[PDB]
RNA sequence: UUAAUAUUUUUAUUUUU
RNA sequence: UUAAUAUUUUUAUUUUU
């Protein structure tokens, strides 16, 4: 690349498959100003699409990120190694958070995925994958990868500290209780397609920030 | 970080006096200001302009407010009238114009013109973000979870007159900042 | 003195499109650049296009002036989805919009396939010192008007062209950033 | 360039109000001010000096333009004078006092003396040129048009009274700049 | 010329006629700030008198001038060039403009010859030759030569940007219309004479800037 | 790259599909040894094949290229940019042209698409696909993009002077007068497909050169 | 860190290295 | 760029090199 104009006219090809592999990563704990750190990224959702309609799923962003243990549950997203890091701690803070889609699919298949943040709980989830899109939010086609959606969230300076607690018992709060616990969702819509097909991936990149000690769950 | 900033000048509230009592009603300060679609509500006061805007965003936070008592009546006018902030929504709400008048509050005759009321309010640095919802839902909500999205309430005690009259208006003065798309499809 | 009448400034991005073939024929849509933006009213209308959270706030208001403005293409369909789509934005709204796919790809527009993600386009626009105040209006009203009226409400418009697929296809959307000042409180009860 | 610069102060207004009820009327800001010469006007107000002046003169802008509200009633006299500027003349015309003084508006009572209110309006580097005509002509074309002709209008808004009376007057200062000399023979 | 004084009574000739001969000349392309430079003078009017009574005539100042496809149009004046090149453009805005007057008749003919530009459209267009000339304007003999008229436009700057349109249409168009157009118009008012006679042309000498494509008229 | 030979055996991938992006270019105008000079590259033709049968269409090759104004008009192609300029010259002769061909399909569609010129109007047109490709053709499979066809055109010290014409009018002389008005035509064929499908754009890379200054269409 | 725009009991927005 | 005059939520006017 260098300077001197043109009529630019880009030209470049494109797969069949956009392929990701991820390998066995450490996770990164660390000391802080009086704080536990710990950085790393999980896979916590996968997105299957079903051919009978769109699908929007909801994801809690909260430390002890699992599956509410009850039945017929309002949420979505594990988060294995966070949770079990979280769940000795009482008060959490985020520094860094990121959600990127690790595409499954060929780039035949058509539609498209949708990430969005909510910061209060309060509201209106919308049921359409067309409302959900129309704004703040990453849109892209299901197969194309790399794309990362960051919530935005005060990370600088002292960001408020938010309580820990157990994804069930969160599950039950209210709604204008969710948020002493968590940031905020991520609501995750996806469009439908021919047949029963796992579109792909999202993982969560992130840095947690934890204090005040706690015993078992 | 996603903020949009509006500042601008409202009149929110219309303050006729009854000849039955003393009137005190009080307007919550919230972004999506109107009056509770229930009956015989609680939260007086309408904000027809900054709630539209205000019903496109889910958080705001506050930089600047405060409240101007504009007088419809003559200077034969007796009695006072009192504004007073109250930050804490589990606070005992008077009953008293006398009760409320105590202190932290704006006292004056309700023909007196251009006098003005500033509540205290973080608007340093970066205040804490609140949750703004609709007039109704959130006079149906406990006091311990109002705080969540109301910086505090705004009560408005008037003396009762000889007879129905409209002592004036209540102006409020602001600048917010909200963030947080809503669906107004 | 002057009470609080000073411009409220708005950036942000919403998605104001969808784009979907028909077999009939290549298809030519246009988007009015206004704050207000919905479909017109009436039937077999002009204008295509619908910007719901920025019109809500536009509603407040009376004027509006253009500070940042592009708009961003974003794939719905497959990889194998032929022809290519365009776009093209006119600030006069007294230059016939042309007639063919191909000569709506010209000099100052953007071609691509429609599977393409990622890129823009930004419309020439005044956005320096203090661009020209327009007014705020309804989409429908707006559509009413004469085109040598138009131009006091709107910047330009976004004419959208695409080819015909085989079969009825989704082929993509089409997302707006911007970001706009308006002033001249409105009434909204 | 021609430009012939013009600074006064002129009352365009008298507001007496009538009992049968609220009383809101309109004032075009043109320089050739004067009521429309036909039968049921739109409009209000009329500046002599200014539009005998500015019937010389084809185009104009402005530089400074404020309005000052001058009481005629007594200290006794109730309910509320409103003054508000409307930028576009596509702009839904309020119909009730409470809607007229929303936003956006000076709010007193017409006892009060000396309060002006000041219309935004860019006055800085070179303001749009605009086409001055006739009152009459003006009232006469679509409100898309009318803006080539005029900055805005200031609509005045005022309580009704028990009986006939003469609230007050409504002041206008400004300067004005124009050129493009026309034929006065 | 010197400093000295004297009384100062300067004497002189003066011909039969001035002439004027218009050579051929080039117009002047030009890119500019993203815009489209164009400066040259073309002859854009011929001004021939009746016997019957005075004539007042207008020209509307806009890129494509030409005269109205119309049966007894209103409008006169023809720039070929300046309207071939803005006829591929949707926006234009002046930087130099004036126009002058090139006599074609004898120091004999008398009467006078008088050129005024109008701001606004919506100006009582005069009917009076007497009204015309009163101020704001050119007045000459027919017999002179060399002399201009520049009208009162801001080129300073950035002036507002004004949209092409075609000259008919332009004509059909209202007044209030008619200002998004064009900067104005130049009447132009010549007294009668003994016999059909051509006074003189009037060459418009230029420099817009122009942009926005457009296709065929 | 290097030299000791081996048994060369070249490996390589292959797209879905060859993307391409045209985004706005600026023509470049100039003034020459008298004449008007013109590079640029616009779109001049849209290929959509029918599924009846193969499509032929034919191109001629004539600054103001624009479809005829007619019912069932023979001669494809619209140059906007090209024909605005030109149609205020009356001679034109080439410097620079080229046909490139612009893929709008994946490397799946099958068939071949098919660029030949042809010097004299009054040469037999193909019917054929076949025929048409036999020689002096552009062939390859319209998947394929960067492939482009250059007329054999005199185009080195002083080609011939043509002159110019409007496409309706020239569509309507004869053959051996067309010869006077087009260096020759470009004959666009392109085999059927399965289904409705636009193969894709054809591309004129160009630099005129034009003079004689002409009025209004 | 710098440039632009908007508000003033305050900060928010866009761009550049 | 300079000199004069007029207005002040602003610029406009005349002259000189
Ligand atoms: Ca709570
Ligand atoms: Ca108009
Ligand atoms: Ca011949």
């Amino acid at each position: 690349r260098r300077r001197a104009r043109g009529k630019s006219v880009e030209r470049g090809s494109t797969p069949l498959q956009y392929v990701t592999t991820l390998g066995p990563s450490r996770p990164r704990m660390g000391q802080g100003q009086g704080w536990q750190k710990l950085s790393h990224e999980e896979i916590i959702l996968q997105v299957n699409s079903s051919t009978a309609a769109d699908t929007i799923q909801t994801i809690p962003i909260i430390p002890r990120l699992s599956v509410p243990a009850g039945d017929k549950p309002i949420y979505s997203g594990s988060a294995p190694h966070l949770r079990t890091i979280g769940s000795a701690f009482a008060i959490h803070r985020w520094r860094a958070l990121s959600f990127e889609w690790i595409p499954s699919c060929p780039t035949t298949t058509p539609g498209n995925l949708v990430l969005r943040f909510y910061p209060n709980y309060s509201t209106e989830t919308p049921k359409t994958l067309t409302d959900l899109m129309d704004s703040e939010s990453l849109v892209l086609v299901p197969s194309l990868s790399g794309k990362t959606y960051r919530p935005k969230i005060e990370t600088r300076g002292n960001p408020p500290e938010l309580r820990n607690i157990d994804a069930t018992a969160f599950s039950a709060l209210s709604d204008e209780d969710k948020g002493d616990y968590s940031v905020g969702r991520l609501v995750v819509g996806s469009s439908k397609q021919a047949v029963v097909i796992q579109l792909g991936l999202l993982r969560m990149r992130y840095s947690a920030e934890m204090r005040g000690a706690t015993s078992i769950s």
